[PDB]
This record gives structure tokens, sequence and C-alpha cells, in this order.
């Protein structure tokens, strides 16, 4: 009754026929090497070479590049005009990177009038707040997805096998099973990481980082991006100060201190993380976490008996073509690839269809294929503008790929 | 010296007497089936049938139903009355779902007076902001608790055993141990999940969702619930515009754009999750995560020797009665069930007492029972209004159950 | 080719030579005890005593003490002076714990003047909001780091070994390997935990707790610390009410309800956690989580064959001296200890260097030492003012330690 499947990564074994078991925890930032001449195959005249290599864990993050976080100074200036409307004149703050203007139009009923202006209900008094002394204070990225893997190389006799194993996965070679359990994520999807210096000097994790309502003083309030400045809103209140024969003066009741200055005063409240040999290219960040306390559990079984049974073996063949796509690249909501998967050589097949481009894969769907044609939907997260996403099974991908839409990542107002 | 205990789920075994070990990782959205005729019991004339079935992982979430998130339009209108107080008249905005009013009372010292109203320090000018064009944009739930389990069925010969195994737990039958490790939680307790459409189309995870201070423009600002509308506060400032002989006009300095419009502009900043075959009934949401990359580690040991020792075996008997309860159902703080647990047939017993109703269990306490009467406190989370929570050990529950209080889930102001 | 290393905690074994394997899941709040007389060493006349003890899991949190969260009442009062400036007089609100003042100076152009004050553009009207009826409502701590461990004691014959094992780590004695996998963290670094009563009655987890912009009504708005009060900002707007011959009155458009009152109205929206036997000393909180559903996977292997191979064995010797330090204690960003590590008796050595004081260790670096002198940097989190941080390998620490700087944990404005 059990139909064919390749979703289980592992073995059926008989322990009394196991030549060698390794079971151990290993730091993420540690590699591990083991070499031994095995005194079997009960042949004595000839021994069996055995190499096991496990590289340090590499972390891969698909990220949204957010630009440069800016520090700035708050300023306010007043501009009075005796007649006309507030549009009929330009203002000095309009030369600033970020500015917000409130206009008191057609209201100088003596109470608010300079000596030279004998008008009532005319003219305009313009109030403008602007930011200057802008300086870049760090680079920020929002995490779309996180991947954890270790390269593993196995040599049994004169046959070598190397593969990148994802965390909580197993590798199965003809006589060796290697499994990893326990890698846990300190970073989380949608975290914002901030680098006050080069990546090599470590980052800060910020759970509060403004997204939908960026107000001056919020974390991430002033961002300088490739597409120009992103300026914060000012939520305070304006008030026109007036006296006899004196020109009106603007007064603002609101926050004056920038988000960066607010964070540095309590800098030690936030979690840092350190990066060994980070690699940043476009929207991909890879690195090795140097924290020695983060450990995963490693199990190796060397078993050369005929009862050593790879649980994924099957005669099924899968042919793939990419039908359609919807959604966005570089998005935490993601894209959905619609695939046409043809099965031959089996009545049914339970397997995993992935969405991949030239660089890597971004998501995976477990599906139960029937002989002939099937439609499978795969959700991917990550990728970039030039990405042509393909349907893949193992290393076999469809001939043609499909580009996703640009993500909606913009402020309102 | 070791007293009896049933808290350890697992075995003591001798590996050289193990007939069969399976060790493998499996996607959460994958099932697994294995059938084999075992060529033992060294009897040859007769073989041993063996079935192993593992269902896809099911996720169970106890949720707080938050109602419908609403999109709306911001509006402001002015109402002047020449004499009397602002209470002495009704206003058009009072017909709206959400409205906020600020009244300028007894202040028209000429500066603020229409031509027809020759009064000073009398009358009132009422300012009112209201929301209209309300449309439902999705359904939101806050997660109280998360459970992960897989149904497992074992057939050895002509004897079958099926049980739901929780993640990071083991099942022990007479000759089979099955264990699961490594399932990790993407959703977290107190997350808010938002469904812009039917559950089958997936949800959005929102770390920022207003709870204690809902302001217009916040995520979750305007909620339409069974108990009526929940309206956001407006934190901006009002100002009475005045000119000669013209009637006063209200002006507001504050946010105008709704929370929903703010999110959609940056929709791709947030994490989505997808649901296969979701089931929603009252405050319970169950589903299968279709993400193929989420794997758990599965270990099966088939061992028929007399040294195969179930570590939970014991002669102890436990009788239960539900004494008292405090706390709330449907709450992330929870309720505390106070139980009276009588032990017989053992001098002491280390065991787990659970809080359960008709549907499921909601929490568990490990306790060291002494022969005779004991008091045990169990913290549960979840449940609903009709829940009668009982003290249980294994499948044995107390005769009577106790209802918890309603949760405090309300805005102030 | 493989150089020496002690980073792998575990064994190489032959399963057919294993006398006994235990494999089981165990609640965190449960201990486990196993005693058996092993009928080997195939000697029959003499048996082998075997004890295995596993204590309940203990949670250790390095915390930032935040003081007492305060509830308060909002108040506003007005003070008019006919002449002079607003500084020329004191005010009743200046006697309050928290107060904020806005001064309307030199503006009484008749419109705002009491009958007795015949001045224009002179005097001042001072507006002051203050908080009273302050009452402590709980104690709050921000989590810097979390550690999970179980004490384990092994007796084989007449030889005993006890050690605290960290989660996801293994202990290796001459013939026993014990490993733990699967402990997962419910609390997270940078979480804020709030205790409305004694620690024994449980805490509340709050993802939103004000850090960089504390506004009246935010969670954690009013904190009473050892260094005095920490007062919230008020972001609303002021307005001077005026009429004929009457003295001006202040009006505020802003939040009036405190953060504590706002939380209690929706108290059941937040996650609680319970503590068995908590220990608080300065900035260290230790406890046992009584939730019976949290389980870890335990594996014990008893194997007395000569092929039982501890993977960390090595002849290398390491000598340590503490060179320099930068960073802060009690910080989530942490400190960096710079160590001088001398290797002898090996050409190279892959090992872990830790940062420790008298109490415990706070971080760890995996490094590849060359024969002779090396510089290693270790990142630690936690500690306190008197901490002298040392470079350590295993139980061997440097003679002298170095104190870190105080953390920057202050509000601006
Ligand atoms: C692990 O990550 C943490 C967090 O990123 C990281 O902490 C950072 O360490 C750097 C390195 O020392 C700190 O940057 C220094 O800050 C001091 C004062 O704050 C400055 O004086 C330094 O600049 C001077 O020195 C330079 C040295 O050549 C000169 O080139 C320069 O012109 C200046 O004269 C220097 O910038 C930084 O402050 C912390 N970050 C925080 C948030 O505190 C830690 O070092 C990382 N550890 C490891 C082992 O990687
Ligand atoms: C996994 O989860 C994600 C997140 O939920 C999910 O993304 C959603 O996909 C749906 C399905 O296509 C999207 O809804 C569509 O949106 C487009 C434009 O945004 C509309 O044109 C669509 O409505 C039209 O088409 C319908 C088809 O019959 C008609 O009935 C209708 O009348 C309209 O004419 C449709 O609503 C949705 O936008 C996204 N969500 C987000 C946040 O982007 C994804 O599809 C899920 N994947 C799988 C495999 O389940
Ligand atoms: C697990 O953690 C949760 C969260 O901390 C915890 O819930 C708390 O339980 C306590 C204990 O009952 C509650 O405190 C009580 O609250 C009621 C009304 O809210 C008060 O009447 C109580 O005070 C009276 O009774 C005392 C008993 O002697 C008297 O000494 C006192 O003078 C008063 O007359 C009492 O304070 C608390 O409300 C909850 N917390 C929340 C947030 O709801 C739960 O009990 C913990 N469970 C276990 C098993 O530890």
């Amino acid at each position: 009754e059990p139909g064919w499947s390749d979703t289980a990564h592992g073995v059926g074994e008989v322990p009394l026929k196991t030549d060698l078991e390794l079971d151990f925890s290993l730091p993420s930032s540690s590699s591990y090497s083991y070499r031994r001449k095995l005194t079997n195959p009960a042949n004595k005249e000839e021994s069996i070479p055995f190499h096991f290599q496990m590289d340090k864990q590499v972390i891969h993050a698909e990220v949204q590049v957010l630009g440069h976080w800016m520090d700035a100074t708050f300023n306010i200036k007043t501009a009075f005009h005796c007649y006309g409307a507030c549009q009929k004149y330009s203002y000095p703050w309009q030369t600033a990177k970020c500015f917000f203007e409130k206009d008191y139009q057609y209201e100088n009923g003596w109470g608010c009038n300079p000596g030279d202006c004998p008008g009532v209900g005319t003219g305009c008094t313009a109030c403008g707040i602007y930011l200057d002394k802008l300086k870049s204070v760090g680079k920020a990225y929002k995490i779309i997805s996180l991947k954890y893997s270790r390269k593993v190389c196995i040599q049994l006799g004169t046959e070598q096998t190397c593969k990148h194993i994802d965390a909580n996965d197993c590798l199965v070679t003809p006589s060796v099973k290697v499994c990893m359990v326990g890698t846990v994520s300190k970073l989380q999807p949608a975290d914002t990481i901030l680098f006050l210096g080069p990546l090599e000097q470590g980052g800060i994790i910020l759970k509060q980082w403004c997204t939908t309502s960026c107000t001056f003083g919020d974390p991430g309030d002033i961002m300088s991006t490739t597409a120009g400045m992103r300026c914060p809103e000012h939520t305070g209140s304006f008030r026109k100060i007036c006296a006899f024969a004196t020109t009106p003066v603007c007064e603002y009741q609101g926050n004056t201190i920038s988000g960066y200055k607010r964070m540095m005063a309590t800098k030690d409240s936030f979690q840092s993380f350190n990066l060994t040999d980070p690699h940043l290219t476009t929207n991909k960040l890879e690195w090795i976490d140097p924290d020695g306390n983060t450990r995963d559990h490693v199990n190796l079984v060397l078993n050369r008996d005929v009862s050593f049974q790879d649980l994924s073996d099957n005669p099924c063949k899968v042919d793939l073509h990419t039908q359609s796509i919807e959604g966005a690249w570089g998005s935490g909501v993601g894209f959905t690839l619609t695939c046409t998967v043809s099965l031959t050589e089996c009545p049914s097949f339970m397997t995993s269809i992935k969405a991949c481009d030239m660089a890597m894969c971004y998501g995976s769907t477990v599906t139960n294929l029937a002989r002939g044609s099937n439609t499978v939907k795969v959700v991917g997260k990550g990728g970039h503008s030039g990405s042509a996403f393909k349907c893949c099974h193992d290393t076999d991908c469809s001939t043609e790929g499909l580009a996703a839409s640009a993500p909606h990542l913009e402020r309102v107002t």
C-alpha cells in the first residue's frame, strides 16, 4: 500500500551491523574532522579508509536593504507676508532634506500684525520645521528569511560525497547517515538589524523599528535610501505667537530629539549579534555566528550491511515546467510559483517541489503527485529583481523561469 | 531509592537486540509510511508484520477572536451656536460609527463671532471628527497558545496502537519506541494573525498591533466586533479658526490616514504564513503548515527483547477531584485549577496532572504525590465560556469540572 | 591531518558493545532517576552498580533591574502673574514627583487679562501638568541572556561524576555518554518581565515596553528606580482659555490615563509565565518553569568497550592571561574580553575560550590556536559592577580579571 516517497531523509538500519556511531554536540562556529582506518571488512588484509568533515555553520539571510539611518537636528523658522496667499512666496526651509509646513492664512485681525502691515484677514504666516546637520549613523536591513546549513564531506574508501546539509536535516550516502538536530534561531524573520560600522563589527537587533508610522524620534525615523530621502512625520502642534506691533512667531509643541540620539542614550538595552566573515551582496547576507555557546546535535552512523536502507529511494521521474507566478520578490509575504509537474515510472509520488533561481531556492511544497500531469503551488520568499524563479525537484529545474513583481515597501503621507 | 514516576516517555534498551531502527527527518507537511515483513523471530516458518504510519503535523492554536479590521475615511465638521451650551444641541457627526468631539464653550469675544451673533463669552463652537466609508478588510486573532502533534499508528503483528504524539515527545508501545525532536515554532504566543481573505489564502503576522493605546493609524485601530465597534483615539490637536464676521471653522493637526492604508503601502514588509485545510471553530484554529522546509527528526526503534523496558511503568493509582479555580478562560495569563489528587498502591509517585475540558487539555503540572491526599495547582491557557475544566491524569479525569471567568479584554477611554 | 580539538562533546562508539541505552523525553520541571545492577562484565560472580540522576532544569536569566512600575493620576493647574517673567515665581506643581510646564509669556493683549491686571504684552501665564497618587504596581526586569541546564550525576561502580549540562550539550564520562536536545526558549532576550506581586506568583511578558520614547500611557511610562524617578513625556498640546475680565485657564489635549490602568483593562491579552522557587540576587534571576508540557529529549549510552572514544580527548595545554576589555556589564550589547592564550604540547588546538567571573561564564569563542601565543576575543553579556571578567578554558582561568564599564541605560529629554 505505501506509495513511493522521497520526503524522508534517513535510513532503516540494524544497529548490531553498525561499524561506527558518532554522537556529539558541536558549536555552530566550530568545524569537526574525524579520520580512521576501519579494521573491517573482517578481511584483515585490507582496511577501509573513512573521512568525515563538517564545516562551520553558515547563516544565510534574505534581507530588505533599508538604506542609511540618519541623525539630524530639529529646527523651526517663521515667514510672514503682509498680503497674498502662502503659496505666493517661497521659504528658506524648502531647501532642506526634510521639512514640514503649516500655514496660517488670511488671519491678522490686528491681534497678529506687525507695525508695517495694516491688514485684517489678509496675508499669511507660514510655519516651517526642517532638519539639518544630517549624518549617516548606520545601515539597516529587515530580515525576510533565515537559513542554517553545514557543508559535510564523507569519504568511505575511495568514494567521496560532499553536500550542504540544512539544519534539522540528514544526509544519506551508500553506507553513512549524517544527521543534525537542534540549531535554533536567535534572529527572527522581520527583525531589523542595524550596523553602526562595518558588518565585521557586529549589529544591533531592534524589535521596534518604524514601518507604517514613522515619527521623528522613532527608531528608523530618518532613512536615506537609493530612491532618495525618507522623511519622518511630525505629530506635534503648531501655535502662532502674537503681540502688539510685533511680527508673529511660530511655536511647536512636539518631539525635538531624533531617534538616533534617543537610542544611544539607552544603547545597552538592545541585543547585539556578532558576525565572522560576513558577505553582503545586494540583498543576501551570509556569515558565521562566533558565539561559542550555540550548539547543534550531530549523529553519524557508518553501517555497511545490506539491510542499510535509504528511505528516499524510488524509481519515479519528474518533469517540470513553470506555469505562472504571482506575488513579489524581496518580500516577507512572498511569491507563489505555479508549477506543472509530470510524473512517470510510478503510480504516485510524494515529493518536494521547490522554487529556485540561479543562486538558491526560496521555498518548498510537499505534494502527492499522480501519474501524468499535476499542478503544484510553491511559496518563496526572497530573491531580487533579476530573479527568474524555476520549478525544481532535487537538482532538476524547469528550462524557463518567471520574474516576480516588485515589493510594495513605501511610506504613506 | 528511586520512587515511582511516569514522567519519562521512552525506554531502556539493548541495541544489539534491536530488530530495526528508523532515523530520519521529515517535513511537517509530509506523512510517512513504512511496511515490512520482519524475517524473525528466528522462527523462519513465520514472519512478523510491521506497519508504521505517521500523519502530517497538525498545528492547534487557541486564539482570541478580535473581530473585523476596518478601513475608514477621516472627516471633520464644525457646528456653531450663538447662545447656550454645547450640550444644548445635537450634531451630525453623532450619527457616525466613530466620532470624537472637542467643544469651545463660552468664548466669542468678538474675535470669533459671525455677523448675526452679537454675543461675547456666550454660545459654543463644537468641533467633531468622524469616520465613514467603513469597510471590512480582514479578520484578526491573537494567539494564546500553540500545540504541535502528529498522529502515529503502529502495527506489530496483529496488535495496533495509534496515538497523537506532541512535538518533542515519545510514544512507547510493547516493542516499539517512536520519538520526535526538533519541531520549532514560527508563530509565537501573543502574535496577531490577520486574514485579508478566507483562511485558506493565508495570513499575515503583525508584531505591532495596538492593544493598550489604539490610535487612528495604528495596526488594528478600528475593530468591528460582536460587542459593537471599537473606535480609535485621536491624539492630534484642535484649533478654532476665526476671522471678521465669518463663522468659526475647526482645524485639526493630526493623523488623517487609517491603519489599513498605512499597512498596504508597505505590505511586503510583513511575514506571511500559509494554511492547508484550516479549521476555525469559535476560538480554536487548526491547520497544516505547507512550508516544505520545516522538518522534525523522527526515530523509531523496534526491539522485542525482554530487556526492552518502558520507563513509565508503575503500579500507582490516582484519583482526582476538582477543588477550585481562579483566572480566566481565553486568556494568555490563564487560569489556575486547584486539584485534589489521592495516591494509592505506591508510597510516592512523580506524575503529571493536567487541566482538560471536553475538547482537549490546556496545561500540565509535574508533581510529587505522597500516599493519600495531595493538592496540585495546574495553569491552563485557552478554553471558552462553556468550558468545564477538570483535573486529569492520563485519560482519567475528575467527575466534575469548573468554569473560569471571562477575560478582561477591553480598551480604556 | 585532523588537528586536536576539544569542541565536540560526545563519543565514537560501537552499538553492539553498548550495555544499555536510555532514550526518552522528560518535562523540564521533572527529575529522573534510574538505578540498576548490571549483570555483566560477563563475570557473573560480580555485578556493576549503575546510578543515573537528572535534576530538574534550572533557568538562569541575566536581567536589567528596571525598578518599580508606578500608577498615577493626571492633573493640571494654572498660575497667572500680572507682571514679570514666568521664572520670577515658583509653582505648586513643582513639588510633585513628575511635572511638565508650558509658559505663555508676555502675551495679555487684553484678550487674556483678568480685571485687576491692566497690562498688555507683560506678565506670564504658566501651565503645569503633574502626577500624584503614585503607587507601586510591580517590579520590571529586561532580559539580557537566558541559560538552560540540568545537573546530572552518574555512578558506574564506585566512581561518581556530577556536572551541570547545558541544553543541547552532552556529558562524557569514561563509559557513559549523556545528551540533551530540544529545550526551546519561551522567554526571549530583550523581553520585559513584570511581577505584579512576589516572584513566586508569576510574571507577565510584555513585548511593548517603552525604551527610547516613554510617553504617559505607554507600558513602563512611570518607573521608580534606585536613582530616583523616571518620568514620562507628555506629547499633547496646550491651549490658553480666555474670556473677558476672567483669569486665563489652561487646557490640555492629550492622554490622561496611565499605562498601568491601560494594561489592566486588557490584562488577559498578555502572556504569563510561572516560576517555581525563584531566586533573585542583584541582576540574576534563577527559577524552574513548572509548565509540564515543555519537554527535552534525553539519551544515555552505557558502553564499556575499549572502542568507546571520547571525541574531546587531547594532550594540549592552554595558559591564559586577560589582556584588555571594552564594552559594558549588564548590557545586551555586551563586553568584549581580549585574551592572550598560549598553547603548548600540540602544534594546533581548536578550543573554546570563555569569559567568566566569580559567579559564572557569560560568553564563549571557538578559536584555532597555534603553538605559542594567540589573541582571542570573547563577547560576554551580563555581569555586574564588581565583576572581574577572566579568560578561562574549562575550569582554568587567568589569575587576574578586568572590570567592564557601566551600561548606558538612560532616557533623553
Ligand atoms: C561584537 O559586536 C558588538 C556590537 O557591534 C561590538 O561592539 C562594538 O565594538 C566596536 C569596536 O571597538 C565599538 O566601536 C568603537 O567605539 C569606541 C567608543 O564607543 C570608539 O572609540 C572606536 O573608534 C575609535 O577607534 C578606532 C580603532 O581604530 C579608530 O579607527 C576610530 O577612528 C576611533 O578613533 C570604535 O568605533 C562599538 O562602540 C561597539 N558597539 C556598541 C553598540 O557598543 C563588539 O566589538 C563585537 N565584538 C567582536 C569580538 O567582534
Ligand atoms: C500564501 O499566503 C499568501 C498571503 O496570504 C497568499 O498571498 C495572497 O494571494 C492571494 C491569491 O492570489 C492574493 O489575492 C489576490 O490579489 C489580487 C491582487 O492583489 C486580486 O486581483 C485577486 O482577486 C481577484 O481574483 C479573484 C480570483 O477568483 C476573484 O475572485 C476576485 O473577484 C478578484 O477579481 C486576489 O484576491 C493576495 O493579494 C495575496 N496576499 C498578499 C498579502 O499579497 C498566497 O497566495 C498563499 N499561497 C498559497 C499557495 O496558498
Ligand atoms: C501563575 O502566574 C499567574 C500570573 O502571575 C498567576 O496569576 C495570578 O494569581 C494571583 C494569585 O491568586 C492573583 O492574585 C490575586 O488576585 C485576586 C484578584 O485579582 C486578589 O483578590 C488576591 O489578593 C487577595 O487575596 C490574598 C490571599 O491571601 C490576600 O493576601 C490579599 O490581601 C487579598 O485579599 C490575589 O492578589 C493574580 O491576580 C494573578 N495574576 C494575573 C495577572 O491575573 C497564577 O496564580 C500563577 N499560578 C500558580 C499556580 O502559581
